[PDB]
């Protein structure tokens, strides 16, 4: 049951004077695409707080990537779901290397010890297995799961505007690209295969989520697809991201996040279309850190 919102005073939405004219703000299957200027966060905060929403955030910090946790968590404290209940789940091979970060009220962190795979590709891909079935606490502990890369920092608000049964995030390198340029898996022998005449968007492996049920469905399906591929002696070109893309093509997300939500300023600057940079890549040496 969902109670009434209280009286609220805010600017009237204007039917004939749209928020954003420069970007697509709804997909052809009527999922909102979340950009600054499309939402009133006060209304959304009310809706979600009235449901006592708890958000789980999973993050993997395997081997050298433990180095990224301090900034990741400190900035999450400033910017991620502030005012709501948050449960961080840090999956790591080094529980003792997890920094002691001070958390605001209603926020908690659990350290989950996992095995470290040799290949970075396997570390990245096996997140699907580890999230899916391996973890059973999620259903009892949180309402939504948000699954992100650790080599990142929050720079601005990331809040309940993202919550929905199933969401993906537009990859910052491809949001203006034609589908033929998307780096989908193109080999028909892979479960991740998408031909050149299919595809809505290229979604980023670094930021997806939804209800616990929908995230566990997605992660289970991607894990099983990866197992089929492995048996067939094929590894998809972009690993978990390739499978995520196939899944979201066939199971349309109920919101899509704009690249505000996954940006790389070093690589891509700050184009006019982005009013905020919310969650951004932390520069790293790929060869050294892996
Ligand atoms: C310089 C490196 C070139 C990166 C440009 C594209 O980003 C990569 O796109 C791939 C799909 O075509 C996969 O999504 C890779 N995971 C992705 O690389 C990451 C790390 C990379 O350092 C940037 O942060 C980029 C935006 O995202
Ligand atoms: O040695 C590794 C390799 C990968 N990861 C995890 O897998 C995610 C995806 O890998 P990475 O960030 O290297 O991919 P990229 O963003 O460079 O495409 C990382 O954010 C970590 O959460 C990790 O913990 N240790
Ligand atoms: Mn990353």
């Amino acid at each position: 049951f969902m109670v009434s919102l209280p009286r609220m005073v805010y600017p009237q939405p204007k039917v004939l004077t749209p928020c954003r004219k420069d970007v697509l703000v709804v997909t052809p299957w009527l999922a909102p695409i979340v950009w600054e200027g499309t939402f009133n966060i006060d209304i959304l905060n009310e809706q979600f707080r009235l449901q006592n929403t708890t958000i789980g955030l999973t993050v993997f910090a395997i081997k050298k990537y433990v180095a990224f946790l301090k900034l990741f968590l400190e900035t999450a404290e400033k910017h991620f779901m502030v005012g709501h209940r948050v449960h961080y789940y840090v999956f790591t091979d080094q529980p003792a290397a997890v920094p002691r970060v001070t958390l605001g009220t209603g926020r908690q962190l659990s350290v989950l010890e996992v095995r470290a795979y040799k290949r970075w590709q396997d570390v990245s891909m096996r997140r699907m297995e580890m999230i899916s079935f391996c973890e059973r606490r999620f259903l009892s502990e949180v309402d939504y799961l948000v699954c992100v890369d650790v080599d990142m920092e929050f720079r601005d608000h990331v809040g309940v505007e993202i919550l929905t049964p199933l969401f993906g995030t537009l990859h910052p390198s491809f949001y203006g690209s034609s589908r033929e340029a998307f780096t989908y898996e193109r080999r028909p022998q892979s479960q991740a295969y998408i031909p050149k005449d299919e595809g809505d968007f290229y979604y980023m492996g670094a930021f997806f989520g939804g209800s616990v049920q929908e995230v566990q469905r997605l992660t289970r399906a991607c894990h099983q697809a990866m197992m089929v591929d492995q048996a067939n002696g094929i590894e998809a070109v972009w690993h978990d991201e390739s499978h995520l893309n196939k899944y979201l093509l066939r199971h349309k997300p109920t919101k899509v996040l704009s690249p505000e939500y996954l940006w790389d300023q070093q690589l891509l600057g700050w184009p006019a279309v982005l009013r905020k940079l919310r969650f951004t890549a932390v520069p790293k040496n790929h060869q050294a850190v892996r």
